[PDB]
């Protein structure tokens, strides 16, 4: 039961971990309730929240970085990836007493929402967890996209140059803050982008990015104060 939750999002599709979960949100925790696994995640465990559209024009994604990572049986998840039909909507009233709403939440939550599901979820997460929801910034690829196709290790994905980070989706998911970057290395009709980390923590290469995309990537990263050698 979840009668005690402030608000629940029922039957949400997560692509990682793969399955459908209810998301019961409380003042200091979220309970993820699946068919096989249930997990109580502290708000403190949520390091980052990213909301972005899929290349689809059908789906919207939300991504939560989790530390310590979520567990199901033996196996460990540093990122939760949730997926929504971009047009589905949610109408919901928060289960908060009026005085409790007024004392603690009047400036960061509404009592009633009626909006796209991912937008309601963003707002409730912001208000309850006090985290920023990161959205795609000024970067816009040669063909007016938020991201470029490439691979990390063998793994085909998309790299989003966000305003303050590199973000790779979806297998595996990686988030590298710019404040963790020592420098970038562009080597060669595709190119490889090496993100060298500070504190001798190594480097992460995003391989086989279209060459057409090099110049705008280079300029955006330099405008963000990163050392870009090519
Ligand atoms: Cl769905
Ligand atoms: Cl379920
Ligand atoms: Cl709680
Ligand atoms: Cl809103």
């Amino acid at each position: 039961v979840a009668g005690d939750a402030i608000v629940s999002f029922q039957d949400v599709f997560f692509t990682t971990p793969r399955g459908r979960y209810d998301i019961d949100i409380y003042k200091n925790s979220i309970r993820l309730r699946g068919k096989t696994y249930e997990y109580k995640l502290q708000h403190r465990q949520i390091q980052r929240i990213v909301s972005l559209p899929k290349a689809d024009d059908i789906h919207h994604m939300m991504v939560m970085a989790i530390e310590p990572p979520l567990r199901q049986g033996q196996t460990t998840y540093p990122f939760l990836v949730l997926q929504f039909q971009k047009d589905e909507e949610t109408e919901v009233q928060l289960n908060l007493e009026d005085e409790d709403y007024e004392e603690n939440y009047k400036d960061k939550l509404k009592k009633q929402y009626d909006a796209k599901t991912h937008i309601v979820l963003s707002h409730v997460l912001k208000g309850l967890t006090d985290r920023r929801v990161i959205v795609p910034g000024e970067y816009k690829s040669k063909y007016d996209q938020c991201a470029v196709s490439c691979s990390f290790k063998a793994n085909e994905g998309y790299l989003y140059p966000l305003d303050n980070a590199f973000f790779f989706l979806t297998k595996p998911t990686l988030y590298i803050p710019f404040s963790d970057v020592s420098m970038v290395n562009i080597s060669r009709r595709t190119f490889d982008l090496e993100v060298v980390l500070r504190s001798n923590r190594g480097s992460t290469t995003f391989a086989n990015i279209s060459k057409e995309e090099q110049q705008l990537l280079e300029q955006f990263l330099k405008s963000k104060n990163l050392r870009v050698k090519n």
